[PDB]
DNA sequence: CTTCTCACACCTTTGAAGTGG
DNA sequence: CCACTTCAAAGGTGTGAGAA
């Protein structure tokens, strides 16, 4: 059988963890309690737990190349879809001290609405209102600058939506339309553009190149490969 | 005629508990 | 305590036929 814990069990596990390391018996008795968990599975948990001018790096810049040539498509559920590939970076420049927030958000890239006939993208019309505005806040914001600089930063959690009324939070766009993701960075007491990972909202994929290119490269579609 | 929705097979990832050091 | 690994559930993918 197979056991799960609270978000809230969990988050209250975590609040700890970044305040202590390790803890005692007496300390690992009172969290238990409180958390409604035995002694034992919060001494396995932290045991488990221990392991594992600003500059702006996009890492995997290769495969986004090869998507950008082609035409880069992003699927788009009700649910909330990820992006790929993921938007991973590297930030360098940042204030060690200096607490940072990450976030995210994507822009219309034109003013066009494009449709996918004979292997050829055109404009079909003008760009409907694209509405309302959502912004994807990294979860380890905010967060000291060192934090971030310390390894890549990851937005592959991010997830798109063609429901305007998403009750999830993710970042609504309009299917087939073209659009631009940005990067922010804000302080607590600068944005960074990517025309490579320019794209088009789809709720299904179009050039099966683009469809082709995901699978052989997408960790979760390795059950469709030759 | 276009564009969007859903179950299902197939896959990676995840996390607590297990084992031995 | 460490560092591995079980093991089953959770989650991510695209496909194909049907739906507004």
């Amino acid at each position: 059988p197979r056991v799960l814990f609270s978000q809230a069990q969990v988050y209250e596990l975590e609040r700890r963890f970044k305040q202590q390391r390790y803890l005692s018996a007496p300390e690992r008795d009172q969290l238990a309690s409180v958390l409604k968990l035995t002694s034992t599975q919060v001494k396995i948990w932290f045991q488990n737990r221990r392991y594992k001018g600003i500059k702006v790096f996009l890492h995997e810049r290769e495969l986004w190349l090869k998507f950008h040539e082609v035409g880069t498509e992003m699927i788009i559920t009700k649910a909330g879809r990820r992006m790929f590939p993921s938007y991973k970076v590297k930030v360098t420049g940042l204030n060690p001290k200096t607490k940072y927030i990450l976030l995210m958000d994507i822009v219309p890239a034109d003013d066009h609405r494009y449709k996918f006939a004979d292997n050829k993208w055109s404009v079909t019309g003008k760009a409907e209102p694209a509405m309302p505005g959502r912004l994807y806040v990294h979860p380890d914001s905010p967060a000291t600058g060192a934090h971030w600089m310390r390894q890549l930063v990851s937005f592959q959690k991010l997830k798109l939506t063609n429901n305007h009324l998403d009750p999830f939070g993710h970042i609504i766009l309009n299917s087939m339309h073209k659009y631009q993701p940005r990067l922010h960075i804000v302080k607590a007491d600068s944005t960074h553009v990517f025309p490579e990972t320019a794209f088009i909202a789809v709720t299904s994929y179009q050039n099966h190149k683009i469809t082709q290119l995901k699978i052989e490269n997408n960790p979760f579609a390795k059950g469709f490969r030759g």
